[PDB]
């Protein structure tokens, strides 16, 4: 279950935008912590769009799947505000924001070393899911979140998590899972129900390429009908401006889901370079 958190404890302040059928708020949680001292804590607040309140469950069931599991390298829930209309999700609050962000604006400034760790951190989380037969479902650079950044005097590392999956695609409409091609593999698009553990591995390798491409969205100048097209010809993603894990790119996006890599051999290729 998902602790409970009062309105009344929770204050929303800026927007930082939107995501499918939610909008996404910074904001203060005072509590009490441990040994009983009163807190006021940064958090991220989630907040289901009104209109589409009939996807409520499956919003919080995505929440609750990253919950029932703990690991460092996952996104941790603090608990949910059903008070009023609203459905709520608070969310611990991470200092740099999203991945895809960050590739962005420092894209002169990440190197192949940096990309190498952040793809085997999110790897070692892919792993623990598929150890435990958990389905992301919607593995991308967006829903990857920076909470170190790399600090070569200290030697220190960039340090990443694993957000929640948002509203499941076995729920969504159409033109949702069509734009997100080619996250979305080929044989979800063909049958949304056929989200498996292979589902995340074909989109793992999607999230390599963005990586690698400093925050290039790949297909974004097809249209959804033209990423249709592009799966039903079988086409590969373009081996990205550095092409150090082209390879292993294409080798998650397997047409045969069946034969997508293992995420222990997706880390035995990463440790290989
Ligand atoms: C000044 C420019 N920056 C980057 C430095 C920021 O303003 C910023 C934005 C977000 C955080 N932190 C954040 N972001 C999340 O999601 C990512 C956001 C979701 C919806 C909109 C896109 C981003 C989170 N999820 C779950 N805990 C999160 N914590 C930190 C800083």
């Amino acid at each position: 279950v998902f602790h409970k958190i009062r309105n009344e404890d929770l204050i929303f302040n800026e927007s930082l935008g939107q995501g499918t059928f939610t909008k996404i708020f910074k904001g203060v949680r005072r509590e009490v912590g441990d040994y009983g001292q009163l807190h006021e804590t940064e958090v991220l607040l989630k907040v289901l769009d009104k209109a589409h309140r009939n996807y409520s469950e499956s919003f919080f069931e995505a929440a609750s799947m990253m919950s029932k599991l703990s690991h460092k390298h996952l996104v941790l829930n603090y608990g949910v505000c059903v008070c009023g209309d609203e459905n709520i999700l608070v969310q611990e609050f991470v200092k740099f924001g999203s991945l895809d962000t960050y590739l962005k604006k420092n894209k002169n400034c990440i190197n192949i070393l940096w990309k190498l760790e952040v793809a085997k951190q999110l790897a070692a989380a892919m792993h623990f899911l598929e150890e435990n037969t958990l389905i992301h479902g919607n593995v991308c650079a967006k829903n990857i979140l920076l909470i170190r950044e790399e600090d070569r005097k200290t030697g220190n590392p960039p340090f990443i998590k694993l957000s929640d999956p948002g509203i499941s695609i076995t729920v969504l409409p159409k033109d949702i899972l069509q734009e997100r091609i080619p996250w979305v593999p080929p044989e979800c698009i063909e049958n949304p129900k056929n989200l498996n553990l292979a589902t995340d591995k074909w989109s793992f390798g999607t999230t390599l390429w963005e990586i690698c491409s400093g925050g290039d969205k790949p297909l974004s100048a097809l249209d959804s009908q033209r990423k249709l097209q592009f799966y039903e010809d079988r086409h590969q993603l373009p081996a990205p401006k550095a092409a150090e894990l082209a390879n292993l790119i294409n080798n998650c996006m397997d047409y045969e889901p069946d034969h997508r890599p293992s995420f222990r051999a997706i880390i035995r290729d990463l440790n290989s370079l």
